[PDB]
């Protein structure tokens, strides 16, 4: 007759039921939370509440999907969709335009009362809490411990409840499955896959596998932030458009404010931050800026490789890198004359190198005898820093940068 | 039927609660203290037993079952309903007695070795978690040789807590894709990962996956006590704040007051352990203190890296460290005249440091020659030390490292 009346009698109730063809499973969303359950679940359910066990689920067939931006449900392409994103209390909280004072000395504390990076973090937070969009930017807290990474992350908890991930470590890692990607706006990883995370940072759609649920591609809502006590956690490139970096060597019992209680104080002011968040104005071209932080620099220069590095110093003619690691030893051991520690510089500067020279260098940087076959092999063909030839020099050979 | 609560109700005449949880899609019974998870069919089968026949409908309510101690029986919060899975065992409720076993008290000074301070730590972070219930973000590695008694105080606390407790997980248990062991427990020990299990600490929510149950993210209460007889069991950083270590070398075969039947009757002193529990007064600023005992710091400093510490004796310009470590073996195998031999150290407590000193230092505290490219790229770069630059001394331009 009416084929949709048990929806209808459960909305009445406050209960919303659908059939999800994508997952093969009926939804329930009660009260702020949305359910996935097997039809003999959901039966066992309307029976609490109607007093019969249909035989047959007359609810409509919708396609769940985790979208903030839109509404209860929406339909795109004829299909029809219903909206899995159900916000937490904290998030639907009246703005305040200043934050709690001991949550502003828990940040200060983690930032070095540095304004520009702390306040562009809290830019970055509110954006995620008002837009609810990936930022393809992750945070790095690193440094010593006891310094309030850990307390933050567990602030945030309060504040996004279901919608955040706390310290997935390599353990949840190792699992086949992947719940802690699934509807998520932020995701914390604790101490660090170089790889594996670089691309969820900027990646739309992800495979999701979790357990008794078919393995289903959606959209990724993932920020991530990343806690480490390790002196270098990731391997970062210089060009690199995903981190930021902020260095924390500030305990907290030893600072004036803190007590033992401030753990949970901090905590307890979980309202408050949220109510800061919800009234900051976001700057929309600052959520995706990144700052290069000496300690991101120093990250940096230690990673990429040192044969990377002779090779670009070749490639520039930078006599004045070479000297910086040492090049001057060369002279003092009397490798090389002073007539022909003038010609050697001369052939870095030039960009034409004799093979006599090109091992003289790179057995000085690195520390050990390299034939010309490795030097060409490891530093100059792979980098293109150009090509071995003869030159007019009696017939040297030699590489001639370019 | 006319009630769809009427087989709930006629099975707690019998002192039976049975409900259906939403989260796990099973149905929940919860008898004598002790909750079990079952399918439907498995529940007809108990009913049948009790009542005498087999309903088609199982007119039970829909909880979501918590463990949370803090918590009645069932609550609500939002519109959904809860129903509780804690339920203490026997000598959780246990009327308190201010002083303990005797038998107990050697096992404990023998295990701490008869200080007092160190002991009621954690005697106080027992009791803390026997009468509070809440995770400390603190852990015990009790360490050293065998026979000290730390299998017995776990054999004790086992008890004492039963089903809240995960005793002697190892390698085998973590090697599984299940984690029973941390679902619902306030203490948990492990038997002999560094990022795993220091975040397990500190954590509040687990995702625990068991066998025929749902893949769940619970609440985590898991308190941790770590046993282990090798010499450096984890890698401490020296401001940690999550570990206490002990270590004992007191066997107890070897103590006057041991006898064969010392194992069981300290274990069947376990009402008398439990009870002087109850009745400690817990100082909670002390729950989550640690002290870094002089085995602490041996750990530390065993683990942390040796460019570490040359980097930051490189920062504070501690020329004593330096010389700690056998610096002035440079002067007895003559690498070095008397005199520049007061220039490398003064670069050193000036911090300038010529690159010619700088490989010299390197050299005697590491033990091989290294390259300036490889010291700037391991000690001076990582760890902020300072700059790589021309720095004019007398009339040449020396190239130096300026810390700072």
């Amino acid at each position: 007759k009416d084929p949709l009346w048990l929806y209808k009698v459960l909305l009445t109730k406050g209960i919303e039921v659908w059939f999800d063809i994508k997952l093969e499973k009926y939804g329930i969303k009660r009260n702020n939370r949305v359910d996935y359950i097997a039809k003999s679940s959901l039966q066992q359910i309307v029976f609490e509440i109607i007093g019969k066990t249909p035989k047959n689920i007359a609810v409509p067939t919708y396609i769940g999907a985790y979208e903030p931006s839109k509404p209860e449900k929406w339909e795109e392409e004829g299909i029809k969709y219903i909206n899995l994103f159900k916000p937490t209390p904290l998030m639907k909280v009246k703005p305040v335009k200043e934050m709690p004072e001991i949550v502003k000395n828990l940040l200060l504390n983690l930032f070095d009362y540095d304004a520009k990076s702390m306040g562009l973090f809290i830019n970055w937070l509110a954006f995620i809490y008002q837009y609810k969009e990936r930022t393809g930017v992750a945070w790095i807290f690193m440094g010593k411990q006891g310094t309030g990474k850990g307390l933050l992350v567990d602030l945030l908890k309060k504040i996004f409840e279901e919608h955040m991930s706390s310290n997935i470590t390599d353990a949840n890692l190792d699992s086949q499955f992947n719940p802690y990607l699934y509807n998520k706006l932020i995701v914390h990883l604790n101490e660090v896959v170089k790889n594996r995370l670089k691309t969820w940072i900027t990646d739309e759609t992800l495979y999701i596998n979790r357990k008794n649920m078919k393995e289903v591609e959606i959209k990724n809502f993932c920020n991530f932030i990343i806690n480490s006590n390790e002196t270098i956690p990731v391997d970062i490139e210089d060009s690199d458009r995903r981190f930021n970096v902020i260095e924390c060597n500030n305990v907290l019992k030893e600072q004036e404010w803190w007590t033992t209680e401030s753990y949970q104080e901090i905590l307890n002011n979980a309202e408050g931050f949220a109510k800061y968040l919800a009234g900051i104005k976001v700057d929309r071209s600052k959520v995706n800026e990144v700052v290069m932080s000496e300690k991101k620099k120093a990250i940096v220069e230690t990673t990429e490789s040192v044969l990377k590095q002779i090779a670009k110093a070749l490639t520039d003619r930078d006599i004045e890198w070479f000297l910086d690691n040492g090049l001057e030893g060369v002279v003092e051991k009397n490798i090389v004359n002073d007539f022909q520690w003038e010609e050697l510089q001369e052939a870095i500067t030039t960009g034409v190198i004799p093979n006599k020279y090109l091992m003289i260098i790179v057995e000085q940087i690195l520390g050990d005898s390299k034939t010309i076959t490795w030097i060409k092999r490891n530093i100059i063909t792979p980098y293109q820093v150009g090509e071995t030839t003869v030159v007019k020099m009696k017939p040297i050979r030699a590489i001639v940068v370019g």
